[PDB]
């Protein structure tokens, strides 16, 4: 027989499912952003991959296998057809489409909310069990409608929200205090984007609240405008697109904190977009970022941050908005 | 005062160098894919990165900078001035240019010659101790137009070679298997690539000779054909390129393990691109893969292989078209 | 209400299973040792502690507890009670007597074995599913009394064996070729410890085969005194317990490093003692080390090593050594 | 030639100067936790150990070079002399004495002094440069020891103070409320041990004050009893000596922490012991945990916490206290 049969005798057939799977829909650069920064931090088994652009997704996995040697993840897979995401524990969605000339940010929303309608009932069938992590924008939509669409329970519905958003925060509030982000404490909830608010009272270092120290923090009579560092949260995402076209890195780290929790049942809190009705003021269907407790069930609880008048006033119009755009949909 | 007096003492004025320092000369896919390896594995405690495309540069390491919070690398900087690359201990050179449709092969290689004219001194001027690693093709000569320019001593300039022609090779050679390339060994020596030359002698597994085992071994004569493995091994090169447009991952994570062996001064073994003039029969100052030990001061030695007549023979072959090629190029 | 209740949200009421649990029997040094090596790997979601002595136990339980904030470990538990190991993937065992005044080593085996009785019944019963990963010596024999007592199939049985006696083989090797053990290639199969069987043909860097430049390689007459390397990987671990009344740090690496195969299904090779009847010319039930294919499922294939006939006589005559051992064993 | 000379070429015949160095005096249980934690967070290229029993530092030394397959420190030494130590860029101290019979903790305090007298001068001649970490106890008066004899800025002499202290108040804030110890924020300050101070405005979840929402945070009259919590980060340490003999993993792993925060520059926070006169209102020379800036130059900055009078007239009875132990003290 053969030089294998030679070199390798061969016990055991058993099957074999994976242990700590995770998928990966889209394969764009945030997709293949969150797969090297998942492949290098050992957090799957198995990876698998879709997208609907087959040779891009073949040529995208064939990569990846070629750096195996240098891996500690066992099994990298792709295909358009959802058999090969089967039995995952996580599955994340960063799925899209790309805006034409002359298209409405309405259409691009419905055609986002289109692609979710195909790929949600397919991973559902395939994963039954499985955490769904949305990051395709907009972000707090489309974990409402993959919600809906699964019918899955509120716990393993979760979008990324403002978990990139406040890691920028702490980025920004690191360079002007000259210490690392890691030790720079600011929590940035509600909407991903133009609309997220910067929650000044929980901003410290070493438990010191900077809001106690400088009580103009974040008003506009801030002689240091500490408002700033918010406008930069939201200004220096669009000078990325700008000067690169996109961003990937910091969504794909982020994305990769998130699936730690998640996998390793860490019950760490992080700011993520979760189905808010009920609380903080809100009477409405939407999801919001605020700090969750992440692990192997998705989001088992949430911290009950105190807001301002003004604060809680910004998350309530956020979800009036946020309803309206929903009933203005179609499915 | 402000509020980081007010939350901040300092004591400390002194400069501080970087100790740990990587540069990436180049940030398209591949440089920014060796960036994301090494930002990822801990190896520096400084990131430089430096292109001629100023806005993608500032863009791709403001992205990187928003990801801060999930890495363990404090200082990512990018110019393209080369002072943001001073005292760097290792730097490496991804930078090449597009080849334009109707344009040769001669030409796109002397673009990059010219490319590096620039390149080179500026990196000499402000690391002059650095280890230079050569990642941009042509790369064996590069590699050899790397060491002209500097003036550095050989050890200190590496081309990656067939440390990813190898890492593909152990790929190949473990999905025949049904074992984890770190446990299947095998070398591509030479010229990475089209010419690369697989030494079917030391492939083994547990310290097993696949060609003791099985003589047909590297023949046409072969039922099992595992020639086919070495042409996938230049054949799923093209593969990629053809599918996604280029490749990234493979490289990057290779050019990160040969970083870890000289920034941790391993002393491990890997088939990398070295001034091999005086050995294996070659008589020329050419640089070709063979099996080097790595660590702070470059390629401190390397190993000997005993290769066949044919293999041999295909190195100086090798050697005579780069010598060839090098002749006929400018500087 | 409490705090809590004031500061946190509950969704989700549900009792959470372990979905990565790893169980350490005996925490002596060795025990601890192999726990902190898994636990700064990040192999578990769950460890649990298991001995017969409750004050050390709980202390030891607690000081990792107490580092918890440094780990990625969420759960750490102890007990005497099996029941705080249940669903367990992966059971090591490291658990032993003391040898005492006037004991030949072969009561200590029995009493060893007795201890066997006690504990791998009541492992069993909490983790029926699990892979035993025996390191109490004689490790040889006590991975044959596991598999007698658990009833597991034999690709669920596995000892440490001649993981650790290969590393300090490559490390020895390294030391005199002055490249690091991971590129320096050779093993030690059979018995752990002094009956070790080195594999001469095996010794390799780079794929070159030593013994091919150095025939005299495994000769008592060799100028170099290359037999010396294999009688310091015997002689080295006595230096140790001499010097220091124990070893402990090498094999809780040497475990760590198994776990990861197993725990990550990495399928990776390893010299771990398996039940080898019928292989390698054996014909009795015994374990012995010979490089094996670890992944979830334990062992899953055996590469068939071509040894020499004094190599295949000193495995069998380790064979018969453990089946008279095994036989004149009570239970 | 040798073996070694026909399988290897030798280009470069340097002495190597060690890039990333860590030396660890006392190799006890302490002493060796903190060798283990640090060789698998790769924060050293090479490791150096010391103590005077020679047998005990050998056979250490050697069961860890045992295990080089399985790390990235290419180079473990050790010895009774301090050439060993040479241009480390990191001394940590865990060299102490036992108590006798009949000996009171002042009469141990002497003779850890006398040690320090000895071990010193000795580390300060071989790296004039390094910074000093010192966990032997009592801690912040061997700081200070340390600090006079060496003749270091304050920048450069740190004890480990309650970085671990932290680390348990967090874990125990953890265990009530159902969350990471990493998502619990919360600080132990003043002197490690029995009269260390938590800082009760500074514990939140979040950004959100557990104080605000709970006033009698840190009462004895709390229905809660949260002061407890701190107690516990006092008995608790108590109780792993009281049931192992000694405490070893948790304070390896926050020496560990902060040399990594050293050995790559991260800027982290962290509470660790410094020369603290003239701030917090202390107007002697003692050294006290406050949260310090750690870093590559050692402590570069001070965070300047907000205290109640009764938490800063706690620290200024500690600086009282130390200073009225080390004018009693010989030298
Ligand atoms: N939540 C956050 O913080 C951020 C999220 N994003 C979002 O991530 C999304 C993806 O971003 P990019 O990679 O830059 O976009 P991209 O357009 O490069 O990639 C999208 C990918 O989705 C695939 N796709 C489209 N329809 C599909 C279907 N039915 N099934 C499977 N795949 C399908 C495309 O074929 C394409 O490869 C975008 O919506 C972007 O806004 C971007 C960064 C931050
Ligand atoms: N040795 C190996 O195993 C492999 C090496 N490669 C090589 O890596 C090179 C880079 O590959 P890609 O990122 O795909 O190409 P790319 O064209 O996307 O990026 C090249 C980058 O170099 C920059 N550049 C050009 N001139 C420069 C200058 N004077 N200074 C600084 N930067 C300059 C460009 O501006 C551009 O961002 C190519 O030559 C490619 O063949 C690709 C994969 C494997
Ligand atoms: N396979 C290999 O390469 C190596 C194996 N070893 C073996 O590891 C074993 C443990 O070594 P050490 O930690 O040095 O010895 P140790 O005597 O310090 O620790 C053994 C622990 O076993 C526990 N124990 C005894 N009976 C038990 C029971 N019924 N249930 C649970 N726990 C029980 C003891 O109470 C004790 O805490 C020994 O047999 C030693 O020879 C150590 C060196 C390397
Ligand atoms: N800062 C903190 O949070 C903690 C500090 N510790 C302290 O760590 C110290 C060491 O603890 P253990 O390992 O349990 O004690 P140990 O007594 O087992 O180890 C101490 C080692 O110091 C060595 N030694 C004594 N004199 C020396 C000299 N002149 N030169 C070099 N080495 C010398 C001994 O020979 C011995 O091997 C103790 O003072 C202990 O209280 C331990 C718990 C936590
Ligand atoms: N609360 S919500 O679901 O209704 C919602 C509405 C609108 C947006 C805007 C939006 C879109 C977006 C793309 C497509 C659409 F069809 C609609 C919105 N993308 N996107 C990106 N963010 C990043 C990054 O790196 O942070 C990169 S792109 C952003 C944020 C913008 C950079 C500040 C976000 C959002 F969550
Ligand atoms: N010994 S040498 O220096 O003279 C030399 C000559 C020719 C080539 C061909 C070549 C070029 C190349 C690009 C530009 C030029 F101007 C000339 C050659 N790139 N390139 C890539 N490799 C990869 C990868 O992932 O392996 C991606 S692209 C390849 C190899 C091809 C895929 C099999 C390589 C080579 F080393
Ligand atoms: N094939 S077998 O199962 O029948 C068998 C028989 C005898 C031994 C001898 C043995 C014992 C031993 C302890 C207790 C007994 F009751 C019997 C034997 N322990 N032990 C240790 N090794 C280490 C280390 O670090 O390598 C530390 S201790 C050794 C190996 C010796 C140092 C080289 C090993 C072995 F596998
Ligand atoms: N501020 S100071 O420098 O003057 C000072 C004075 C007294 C002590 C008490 C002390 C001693 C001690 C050992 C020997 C002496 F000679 C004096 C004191 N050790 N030690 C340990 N801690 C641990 C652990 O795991 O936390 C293990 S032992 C402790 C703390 C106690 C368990 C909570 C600490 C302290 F920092």
């Amino acid at each position: 027989a053969t030089l294998k049969d030679q070199l390798i005798y061969n016990l055991l057939k058993e099957e074999q499912t994976p242990q700590n799977k995770i998928t990966v829909v889209g394969v764009g650069a945030v997709g293949m952003a969150c797969a090297i920064s998942i492949l290098m931090k050992d957090l799957a088994d198995e990876l698998a991959l879709v997208d609907v652009i087959e040779d891009k997704l073949k040529g995208e996995m064939m990569d990846l296998q070629h750096g195996s040697l240098f891996l500690r993840t066992p099994k990298i897979v792709s295909g358009k057809d959802y058999n090969v995401t089967a039995n995952s524990k996580l599955v994340i969605i960063t799925a899209g489409a790309r805006q034409q000339e002359g298209e409405s940010r309405l259409n691009l929303v419905q055609r986002n909310v289109n692609i979710f309608k195909f790929i949600i009932p397919n991973v559902v069938k395939y994963s039954p069990n499985c955490k769904l992590l949305i990051v395709s924008n907009p972000v707090d939509i489309l974990t409402y409608v993959a919600w809906k669409i699964s019918g899955f329970p509120k716990n393993r519905v979760i979008g990324s929200g403002c978990n990139l958003d406040s890691a920028r925060f702490r980025y920004l509030m690191g360079e002007r205090l000259g210490v690392h982000p890691l030790s720079c404490h600011g929590w940035v909830l509600g909407e991903h984007g133009d609309s997220s608010v910067p929650v000044w009272s929980g901003m410290n270092v070493a438990g010191v609240s900077l809001k106690t120290l400088h009580p103009d923090l974040g008003t506009d009579k801030d002689k240091e405008q500490w408002k700033e560092v918010h406008k930069q949260v939201v200004e220096s995402a669009y000078e990325v697109i700008k000067l690169k076209g996109y961003t990937s890195w910091a969504i794909g780290l982020s994305v990769a904190d998130l699936a730690e929790s998640i996998m390793k049942n860490l019950r760490r809190v992080h700011p993520v977009s979760t189905m808010i009705k009920g609380l903080y003021g809100i009477k409405d269907d939407v999801f919001l970022s605020v700090p969750c407790i992440l692990g192997q069930n998705g989001i088992s609880d949430l911290v009950k941050v105190t807001l301002t008048s003004e604060e809680e006033a910004r998350l309530k119009k956020s979800a009036d908005t946020l309803w309206g755009i929903q009933k203005e949909l179609q499915f």
